[PDB]
C-alpha cells in the first residue's frame, strides 16, 4: 500500500522543506529495505535532520514523507496551550501500548472524519462529526492518547494544515468567554488544525449557579465545532454509564481498557530497554519478545531464561493500570536496587518485589 516515513527536522534547521524532501528520498534509494535512522553520512542531513523513521522491503512503493519540526515553547488562562508538533509530545505516541491496535483505528477514524469534513460530506447521508470520546477505566493514559493522537494527526496531515494547536481544559473550575475567544482566535487561522481537549467531562454532570457555567461551556463547544479545522477531544471515566451530552455529541467513541499480560510484557520490555540504553542496567542483555518465546515453545535456557521470568512478572502484574506499570521500575529501582548500576537479573528481582508490594497496598484498600 502506502509507506509512511517521518522526518524530524532539527529545531536549528533553516532549510526549505522541499529541500529536506529531496535529501531523504535519496537516502531511501540506497538502503531500500520499520527502521529508524539517527545518523547520516550526508552533511546536509546531519545538519537539518534529527531522525528519519519509517512506520508501517521493496523500494517501489508509494512512499509519503512527513517532515516536521518540534515546537519547543512550553507548555491562555486558565488552560494549557501547546503548538503542534509539540516537543512535550515527542515519542508519547510510541510509548502507549494497547491490546487491539486501538491507536491505528483511532488515527484512521479521525483521519477519515477530517477527509469527510474537507470534502463537505453531508452528515445526514454518512455519519461523521468532529467530536472524539475516549472512555474507560482511569489509569489507561486517555489524556496522553489525546495528546499523542493530536501530534500524530498534525504530523500526518502536514499537506493540509501547516501547524497544529492543542488546548487542554481542566475539568475542575465572563472568564469562559475570555478563554473561548482566544481559542476562536487560533481557530481563525485556517492554516491550523485546532484540537480542544476536555479531561473527565463526566465530572461536569457528576458535580451539579455552577449549573450555569457548565451549560455556558457547552454552547461554547457548540460554536467552535462548526469550523472545518476544529477537532474536539473528550475523555470520561464512566465508560459503562451513559453521559450527557458528549455521548450524543461524539460519533467516534473508543473504549480503552487495562492492559493484558501481552501488553504489560511489551511495556516492561520498553522499560528495560530504556535502562539498558541509559546504562543503569549493565551489562546489556538480549531479551526475547513474546513471539520469540512462542517460537521456542517457552523452553528455558540461557538465551530465554530471563525473558521467561519477565513474562511471568507480566502475568502477575495483570489487573494493574498502565499508569501504575510505568511507575513500577522507578519504585523497583528506588526501593530495592538502591545503586547507580544493576545487572538485568538484579533488576528483574527488584521488579517482582515491586509488583508484590503494589498488590499488598491494594489489599489494604480492600480491607
Amino acid at each position: 500500500p502506502t509507506v509512511h516515513v517521518e522526518v524530524h527536522q532539527r529545531g536549528s534547521s533553516t532549510a526549505k522543506k522541499e529541500d529536506i524532501n529531496l535529501s531523504v528520498r535519496k537516502l531511501l534509494n540506497r538502503h531500500n529495505i520499520d527502521y529508524t535512522w539517527t545518523e547520516f553520512d550526508e552533511p546536509f542531513l546531519t545538519r537539518n535532520v534529527q531522525s528519519v523513521s519509517i512506520i508501517d522491503d521493496l523500494s517501489a512503493c508509494t512512499v509519503a514523507l512527513h517532515i516536521f519540526q518540534l515546537n519547543e515553547d512550553g507548555p491562555i488562562i486558565a488552560a494549557n496551550h501547546w503548538v503542534l508538533p509539540a516537543a512535550e509530545f515527542h515519542g508519547l505516541w510510541d510509548s502507549l501500548v494497547y491490546d487491539v491496535e486501538v491507536k491505528s483505528h483511532l488515527l484512521d477514524y479521525v483521519m477519515t472524519t477530517l477527509l469527510f469534513s474537507d470534502k463537505n460530506v453531508n452528515s445526514n447521508l454518512i455519519t461523521w462529526n468532529r467530536v472524539v470520546l475516549l472512555h474507560g477505566p482511569p489509569g489507561t493514559g486517555k489524556t496522553s492518547l489525546c495528546k499523542a493522537l493530536a501530534q500524530k494527526l498534525t504530523i500526518r496531515l502536514s499537506s493540509r494544515y501547516r501547524y497544529g494547536q492543542l488546548i487542554e481544559i481542566n475539568s475542575h473550575s465572563k472568564l469562559v468567554t475570555k478563554m473561548f475567544q482566544k481559542i476562536q482566535d487560533l481557530i481563525d487561522d485556517k492554516d491550523a488544525l485546532v484540537f480542544v481537549l476536555i479531561d473527565q467531562v463526566e465530572s461536569l454532570t457528576a458535580a451539579r449557579d455552577a449549573i450555569r457555567v457548565v451549560n455556558a461551556v457547552l454552547t461554547q463547544i457548540d460554536q467552535i465545532k462548526r469550523h472545518s479545522n476544529v477537532v474536539i477531544l473528550t475523555t470520561s471515566n464512566i465508560t459503562e454509564k451513559i453521559d450527557v451530552a458528549f455521548v450524543d455529541r461524539a460519533d467516534i467513541k473508543q473504549y480503552i481498557g487495562p492492559p493484558s499480560a501481552a501488553a504489560i510484557f511489551k511495556i516492561y520490555l520498553s522499560c528495560l530497554e530504556e535502562l539498558m540504553k541509559c546504562q543503569i542496567i549493565y551489562p546489556r542483555q538480549q531479551l526475547l519478545t513474546l513471539r520469540e518465546l512462542e517460537m521456542i515453545g517457552f523452553i528455558e535456557n540461557n538465551v530465554s531464561k530471563l525473558s521467561l521470568l519477565l513474562n511471568d512478572i507480566s502475568r502477575k502484574s495483570e489487573g494493574l493500570s498502565g499508569r501504575v506499570l510505568r511507575k513500577l521500575p522507578f519504585l523497583a529501582h528506588a526501593l530495592y536496587v538502591q545503586a547507580p548500576t544493576v545487572t538485568i537479573e538484579g533488576f528483574l528481582q527488584a521488579l517482582s518485589l515491586a509488583v508484590d508490594k503494589q498488590f499488598e497496598e491494594r489489599k489494604k484498600l480492600a480491607a
